[PDB]
């Protein structure tokens, strides 16, 4: 199969994403509408059920809605049963319409619909090149009250129907019960509850166990990728666990949510998204662009540095989810502002690197703010709005052209109010021009692109007031005029002679495990794959198309390789590097150092005999510990993936930038458990 097959689930980034909030899209059965005080069939009461279900997604993908619209994918409300209770927030009452309070992650939300409405949904979703994403939210169930078991459902976690244990008397200690956090450090978000939410306790072994058999239900029902909820708020380390677990069994592209703010740009996360066996939902980028398509408080130099910073902070940006708003934001279009405000944006989100995902109802204009304001029901299914022609002549380039897909980005002419990029992959080119400013146009001169000779017409015929492009030889493009408030696109596509890698996925798994390499020129003849120097080819290369090639990970020492591939002609490709193979299945343990003394800006990291422990690398350690909420300083702890069932030697490090010190004395040694987690504590040692 082709790159760009539906089929395709370890890759995203030739796809657009369409982010639908169940409840509020279409009530294909009424008659699992959920009744009485938690019920509003007129969606006026916005924190209630309205209705909207997986029938309802069925038909619109049915009758062309999304198809229309050039949506390949879909990311749809946690499909897990939620609790039935409505609470009373402060006389206001609210249900769990938005899917984020489960109870028991093996069932379905019956609201929703049952099993067999997500296998129809599943089904009609693929029969139309339709991707399907499911959120999932393992970071808690749901509200709870330790000191009033009878407030909400206290949390309570259930095993196909089995409960396992609630908030209140957990002696088994599924949850945690460190009290709730305030956002202040990475850590104190991570083990402490959000909000009112019964944190689950990943380092228990029912929990963690749970989860992972819980996503395997998932995988099994054939989704095709997963959003995951609340990143920042669980262990990396157990996390890297839980992709391990998925990449290890039925690999999807899998993206989490790690919330960042206006201007803020954090080296953890990308160190999470480099390291953590899942990428993220591009914050940065949806900042950047708003401040500069909507909030008007940064220009085009912003947005190039932000183009360009990521290109390098993110080893993999091409698998970074972008968005323009989301249920947790305001709508990105103010009922008072310029349309074309918004449909620039969506212009740029559409031809620019990463996966592109579009909230449900952007392209109707819709506006709202914050929770639950920005979630009503959709108003239509207009396939004539501005924004939807936007959409629908744009997404489909994804496909089409492989520069938009998996080129470089390139910055080709700019001012504060006017960015034009060149996107680059193989024979293809894409060449985007904004004009933000809504009152002035631009004079365009000594523009230089990688366009061949000739006239290019607008891909968006002029719908934003686009123009067409001369370029002589040289790819030198003749004076022309860029209108206030256009958007331009002209592309260049062409069979690509060489081999060239666009993307690889999943990006981190044991040997044995299928991995994916899509790009161009590979050719039809199988060819060689390189996993660093190591060479593989016949019978382990599955399969060997010109986009895509199935190869199995060779059984190589754990660590970071470097990805590349040769035609059968010997022509080799261009590296993707980062690649890293799992030393074996993992499992979550958590280590724990006692009295490891430091100094202001000084930290704890492990380190030790293993890849997944970085190999005695201070470079690779793990790290930095914690020391605030389950253990206090001088103690340390942290929550490690590690290969079960290994004999591992270890040592706990001092570093202050890139100056380490050693525990003195010889390594700590333990075996990793075989399944479930487990805790090692030792001593530092001088
Ligand atoms: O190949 C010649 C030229 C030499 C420069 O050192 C190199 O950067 C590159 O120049 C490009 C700029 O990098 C582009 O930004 C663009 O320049 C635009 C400005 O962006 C715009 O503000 C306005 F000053 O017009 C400039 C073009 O005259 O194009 C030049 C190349 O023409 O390459
Ligand atoms: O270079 C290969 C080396 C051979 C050893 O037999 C094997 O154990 C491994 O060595 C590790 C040590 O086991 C680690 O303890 C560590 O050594 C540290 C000391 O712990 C520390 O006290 C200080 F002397 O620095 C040493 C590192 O320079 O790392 C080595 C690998 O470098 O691998
Ligand atoms: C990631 O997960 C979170 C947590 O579930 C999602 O938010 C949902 O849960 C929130 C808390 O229950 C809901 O917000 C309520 O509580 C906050 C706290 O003050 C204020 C709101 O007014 C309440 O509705 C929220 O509505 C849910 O969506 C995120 O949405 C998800 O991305
Ligand atoms: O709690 C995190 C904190 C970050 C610092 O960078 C790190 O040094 C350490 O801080 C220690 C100091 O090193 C120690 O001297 C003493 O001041 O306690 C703090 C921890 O509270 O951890
Ligand atoms: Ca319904
Ligand atoms: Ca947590």
């Amino acid at each position: 199969a082709p790159d760009t097959s539906v089929s395709n689930k370890q890759n995203f980034s030739t796809d657009v994403i369409y982010q639908i909030f169940t409840d509020r899209f279409s009530d294909g059965n009424p008659a699992n509408n959920p009744t009485g005080a938690a019920f509003d069939g007129t969606c006026t009461n916005l924190r209630l059920y309205c209705g909207g279900d997986w029938q309802g997604i069925i038909n619109k993908i049915n009758d062309g809605y999304l198809t229309g619209m050039g949506v390949t994918a879909i990311w749809i409300s946690q499909p897990v049963e939620n609790i039935y209770s409505i609470i009373n927030y402060s006389g206001v009452n609210n249900t769990a319409y938005h899917g984020y309070w489960a109870r028991d992650f093996k069932k379905t939300n019956p609201a929703y619909g049952t099993i067999a409405d997500f296998q129809n949904l599943i089904a009609a979703a693929h029969a139309k090149n339709i991707k399907v994403i499911i959120d999932f939210a393992p970071n808690h169930t749901s509200p709870a009250s330790s000191d009033q078991p009878s407030f909400a459902e206290n949390g309570r976690l259930y095993d196909n129907g089995t409960l396992l244990g609630g908030y209140t008397n957990d002696t088994q200690n599924l949850f945690h019960h460190n009290g709730g956090t305030d956002f202040s450090t990475t850590e104190n978000g991570i083990y402490k509850n959000l909000y009112d939410l019964a944190d689950l306790n990943h380092n228990n072994s029912t929990v963690d166990v749970y989860l992972k058999d819980a996503i395997k239900m998932w995988l099994d029902l054939g989704i095709d990728g997963i959003r995951m909820d609340a990143v920042k708020h669980m262990p990396f380390g157990w996390q890297k666990s839980f992709m391990a677990a998925v990449n290890n069994y039925k690999p999807v592209f899998t993206f989490g949510q790690w919330f960042l703010g206006v201007n803020e740009v954090s080296p953890e996360n990308h160190k999470f998204a480099n390291e953590s066996g899942m990428s993220l939902l591009d914050f940065r980028f949806a900042q950047k662009v708003r401040q500069v398509f909507r909030d008007n408080t940064d220009n085009m130099y912003g947005l190039k540095a932000m183009l360009e910073g990521s290109a390098a902070d993110y080893a993999q940006v091409d698998d970074q989810v972008t968005f323009i708003d989301n249920h947790d934001m305001e709508r990105f279009h103010a009922s008072n502002a310029n349309r074309r405000k918004l449909e620039q944006a969506l212009a740029f989100t559409l031809t620019s690197r990463g996966v592109p995902a579009i909230y449900y109802g952007t392209e109707q204009y819709m506006s709202g703010g914050t929770d639950p304001d920005n979630r009503a029901r959709i108003p239509s299914f207009s396939t004539s709005t501005t924004a939807y022609q936007v959409i629908q002549k744009l997404a489909p380039l994804r496909k089409s052209n492989p520069a938009i897909a998996y080129g470089s980005t390139q910055e080709r002419w700019i001012n504060n109010d006017v960015l034009i990029y060149e996107r680059k992959f193989g024979s293809n080119v894409a060449v985007v021009a904004v004009n933000r400013n809504l009152n002035a146009p631009a004079s365009i001169s000594g523009l230089v692109t990688s366009l061949p000779q000739g006239s290019y017409n607008d891909v968006l015929g002029g719908l934003l007031n686009g123009n067409t492009l001369s370029v002589g030889s040289g790819g030198a493009a003749s004076n022309f005029t860029l209108a206030a408030g256009g958007t331009a696109v002209w592309q260049y596509t062409a069979a690509t002679a060489t081999p060239t890698i666009g993307h690889v996925g999943p990006m981190m798994a044991k040997p044995g495990v299928t991995i994916t390499i899509d790009g161009r020129g590979f050719g039809s003849s199988k060819g060689t794959v390189y996993f660093g120097t190591t060479a593989v080819s016949g019978a382990d290369i599955t399969s060997w198309e010109d986009t895509q090639i199935k190869v199995k990970i060779p059984a190589v020492a754990g660590g970071n390789y470097n990805i590349k591939v040769a035609n059968a002609a010997g022509t080799a490709s261009n590296v993707y590097d980062n690649f890293e193979v799992l030393s074996g299945d993992q499992v979550s343990v958590r280590f724990v150092v006692n009295n490891a003394t430091t100094a202001l800006g000084q930290n704890v990291y492990l380190t030790g005999s293993v890849s997944e422990l970085g190999n005695w690398d201070p470079a690779k350690a793990i790290g930095p510990m914690y020391n605030q909420v389950v253990y206090q300083y001088p103690n340390w702890y942290y929550d490690v993936s590690v290969p079960a069932g290994k004999t591992i030697e270890f040592k706990f490090l001092k570093k202050q930038g890139s100056t380490v010190t050693w525990e003195g004395g010889s390594n700590h040694t333990f075996t990793a458990p075989s399944s479930g987690t487990a805790t090692i504590n030792v001593n530092w040692q001088p």
